């Protein structure tokens, strides 16, 4: 028995985005997986990292770090609901997919917002207690990317370079960071672009692979994976 | 005479950022700059990308297609006014500047927010306005960032890896598909770990490079220079 949590970012349910999500949805459920969604803009998620996210006396009030407030917070119990929530969740989860459409070669703020706010130190890292000995180890990682780009365009030596490049931040410097394994990512070229019938292969191919992902072995999320 | 624009990522005055601001701010105005800031917390900026960020009617009011919408009110002058007000700072400034702590290998999200929503096609890109023939041509930008980690944690062979690898999808993907010519980063590595005289000695270095500004040339922003 499993538990998923599809972190999914993008206003329009009739979206692509949407579609993917609930194949995604659809195929976990069949195989029997407990399964949740945090629909951020549904949720009207709060992206901005504030002193609104803790509740109790801090711990410097003359000058205001987020990050040591957090900690502390999070420590004492003094988080805001909504981040504790999304905590909650993320703590359940065995696997958590990312659904997004790609925003400046990163994800939509939004997104950005709950990456900022949830995964906070003392939650999901410490000092020490990061990449392999992060908090979340055990859990597994997966980003599902769409882009406008085709993926001619996200080769080495394309424009916009090679579709690894961008992947960095998010799974280096934050999944892996934290302890999850990451596993390949899903990445969804051009479905603006792209026919009817590459659109639903699109859509099929994740819904395949859906199938056998707790088969699936991680990459190795290192700066030879993706840069070479 | 020149226009700088600093847009400004920090939550506390008093902050390491903060004091990174403000001698930029004093540095550029003793110079005789025309200087402005964005100072994104301060507004309570919009980071969401929403139908809110257009005006009157939509153009598909059936299916939502953010990239499309904001296109088309750009062009209908049809946008909020949170954004054309930051499009109107962008248009006129020669230099911008984005002051932040690196959250996550990149920017805060209220500032990803800011280029989610400001960026918008039509403004800072089109076809076929990207990269070196992006629509905002001829103006300098600048990444002024701190870190946690110190410099030797961000080696080409250290934990975090190399610094360039996370200045990729902001500097090329973001600032120089816009059309920008990109100066060289300013990082102030790990101001918490100190010492007091240290951190001194970074926002000195910091006030002494601007000196010498808009004499710096770009760097070569490619997949190379980075990685
Ligand atoms: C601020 C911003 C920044 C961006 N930055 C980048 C960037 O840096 N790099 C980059 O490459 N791109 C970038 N983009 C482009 C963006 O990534 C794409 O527009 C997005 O990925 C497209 O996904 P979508 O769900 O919105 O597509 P949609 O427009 O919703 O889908 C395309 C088509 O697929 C159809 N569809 C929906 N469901 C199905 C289904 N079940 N079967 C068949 N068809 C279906 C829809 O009806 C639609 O016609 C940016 C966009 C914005 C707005
Ligand atoms: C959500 C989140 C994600 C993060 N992700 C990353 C990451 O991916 N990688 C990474 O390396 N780090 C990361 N960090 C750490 C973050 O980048 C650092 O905490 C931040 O850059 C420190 O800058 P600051 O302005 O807040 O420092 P401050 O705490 O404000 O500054 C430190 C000291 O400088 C003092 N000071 C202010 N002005 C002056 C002055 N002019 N002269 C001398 N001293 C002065 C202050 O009083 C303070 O004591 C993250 C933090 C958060 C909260
Ligand atoms: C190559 O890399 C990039 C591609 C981008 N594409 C778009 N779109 C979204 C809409 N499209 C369409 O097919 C389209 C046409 C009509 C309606 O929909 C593709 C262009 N928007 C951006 N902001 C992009 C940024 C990029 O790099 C930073
Ligand atoms: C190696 O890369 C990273 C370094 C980080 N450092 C911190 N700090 C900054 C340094 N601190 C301090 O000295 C400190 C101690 C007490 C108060 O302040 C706080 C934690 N916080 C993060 N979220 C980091 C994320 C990283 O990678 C994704
Ligand atoms: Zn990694
Ligand atoms: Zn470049």
């Amino acid at each position: 028995g499993k538990k998923v949590l599809i972190v999914y970012a993008h206003q329009e349910p009739k979206s692509f985005n949407g579609s993917l999500k609930n194949v995604a949805v659809d195929e976990l459920s069949r195989q029997g997986c407990t399964v949740t969604v945090s629909d951020l803009y549904a949720m009207n998620f709060e992206p901005r990292a504030t002193d609104k996210d803790i509740t109790g006396t801090l711990s410097n009030p003359e000058v205001f770090n987020y990050g040591v407030e957090t900690h502390e917070a999070y420590k004492q119990r003094s988080l805001a609901s909504d981040i504790t929530d999304e905590q909650k969740k993320v703590r359940e989860a065995d696997l958590v997919i990312f659904q997004f459409p790609l925003y400046w070669f990163s994800v939509p703020a939004i997104l950005k917002g709950w990456m900022d706010r949830v995964l906070c130190q003392g939650f999901a890292f410490d000092i020490p207690g990061f990449y392999d000995s992060g908090l979340l180890q055990g859990k597994l990682a997966l980003l599902s990317v769409t882009t406008g780009g085709t993926a001619e365009m996200y080769t080495k030596t394309g424009v916009n370079g090679d579709s690894r490049y961008f992947l960095w931040p998010l799974q280096h410097g934050t999944l892996h960071f934290c302890g999850f394994k990451v596993l390949a990512p899903q990445i969804s070229f051009a479905p603006e672009i792209a026919s009817e019938e590459e659109r639903k292969g699109m859509v099929a191919a994740w819904s395949q692979r859906l199938q056998t992902i707790w088969k699936e072995e991680p990459i190795p999320c290192t700066a030879h994976w993706h840069f070479g």
